[PDB]
């Protein structure tokens, strides 16, 4: 909280949008995805190896150029408008993002780099990086994580090369948008782009997991693609989403200067994939420096199948914290940052279990249940009490809540 933020050597003026915390600052520049022998680095390398070999083996295949060191500070234009995300879209809320100010932010997804890289005239590339979101707290959510983006453009003659009379076929037309295609795409083009997209991803998952994995495609919606899909993997009895993808919105591609191309794009969550691939039970593990964890990933070669031996699970301490929200001033994600900041990685989860309005006061009451559990050891009742009482006091000062208990 101030009037000027300093980040990665650059300075940004503060405004009504600014909400970066010091704690997030301690993580910007860490780049686990570039840290040799880190699990996220390992996935990245294996994905790179797949695309390299594909390029070397098949004539048809593009060279995917890799960008894994792009600054995470981007403009709201890069993060949102270049991707056709409407001005009133929920993903833009202050409570969901880390804004430096109205115009600059920590990127919420690697898709923030699609337009610029297209605009540079690239036909095929990967973007790998840390991304940032303000979200709830549990074993599957962290304010920082890592995505890998892929983008692949086709020209008409390239897409239809393997068809006999292929030069009478076209990429574009002027029809209507349906659940199956955009208004300026032909169904001929879309069918082939979709097939290529899904075949590519299916081969990549095979490369990563072997042929035993059960996967399914789910139809979905993104502003920057259409048609759009999520890929789910069945894991521990449950269908889990691992990536989004689809056919790039032609307006996005045209505006970047590739008016003669149709393309696909996908974004994959590295932590998710890594937790499934190595059976890592808690996302906080990526951030610990415990060798019992890290030593396991020091492989001779990136293809050496690592057999992650899960650490013991330590007991938790559970504490409730109740208070009265301020008179017309409060976001649930605000309290969660205060938790991240005081409780750090001692906190496994926070659940809002009760809320109600007191008639006389008119004030709203929140009750949160906080699960304290250390990834590396047993927490004492003593140390938790102190962490807990510190968060209690803080919430009073900084969030203008009323100690209810």
């Amino acid at each position: 909280p101030g009037s000027v933020v300093e980040l990665l050597g650059k300075s940004y003026p503060q405004d009504d949008h600014s909400n970066l915390t010091r704690k997030v600052l301690t993580r910007v520049g860490r780049n686990l995805h570039n840290q040799q022998h880190h699990p996220l680095w390992l996935i990245k390398e294996r994905v790179k190896e797949h695309f390299y070999k594909q390029y070397v083996g098949r004539f048809g295949t593009p060279l995917f150029s890799v960008y894994d060191n792009l600054s995470p500070v981007v403009t709201t234009w890069q993060n949102f408008d270049s991707l056709l995300i409407p001005a009133d879209h929920p993903s833009r809320k202050k409570g969901d993002n880390y804004y430096l100010n109205r115009t600059h932010m920590l990127r919420a997804h690697t898709s923030a780099h699609q337009w610029d890289l297209l605009h540079a005239g690239l036909d095929a590339f990967l973007v790998v990086g840390d991304v940032y979101r303000r979200d709830q707290i549990d074993s599957q959510h962290y304010p920082i994580f890592h995505q890998l983006e892929a983008v692949r453009l086709f020209s008409k003659h390239e897409l239809f090369a393997g068809i006999k009379d292929g030069e009478s076929l076209q990429l574009f037309e002027q029809s209507s948008r349906s659940a199956h295609k955009q208004e300026t795409h032909t169904m001929e083009a879309v069918k082939l782009v979709e097939f290529d997209l899904k075949q590519t991803l299916t081969r990549l998952m095979a490369h990563l997991f072997g042929d035993e994995l059960e996967i399914r495609w789910v139809d979905c919606y993104f502003p920057f693609t259409h048609p759009s899909f999520e890929m789910e993997i069945n894991f521990h009895g449950e269908w889990l989403e691992v990536l989004g993808c689809g056919v790039m919105e032609q307006q996005l591609v045209n505006s970047a200067g590739a008016q003669d191309r149709i393309g696909w794009a996908f974004g994959l969550g590295l932590e998710r994939l890594a937790m499934i691939l190595y059976d890592i039970p808690d996302i906080r593990l990526f951030w610990c420096e415990d060798e019992r964890f890290l030593k396991q990933f020091c492989v001779s070669n990136i293809n050496q199948k690592v057999k992650f031996q899960p650490l013991s699970k330590y007991p938790a301490v559970i504490n409730d914290i109740s208070f009265w929200l301020p008179s017309e001033n409060y976001a649930e994600n605000d309290f969660y940052d205060l938790v991240r900041t005081i409780g750090g990685d001692l906190v496994e989860k926070v659940d809002l279990i009760d809320k109600f309005v007191h008639p006389k006061t008119h004030k709203t009451s929140h009750c949160y249940r906080i699960t304290y559990r250390h990834m590396e050891r047993t927490l004492s009742q003593r140390e938790v009490r102190h962490i807990h009482q510190a968060l209690q006091e803080a919430a009073v000062q900084l969030l203008g809540v009323e100690g209810r208990f």
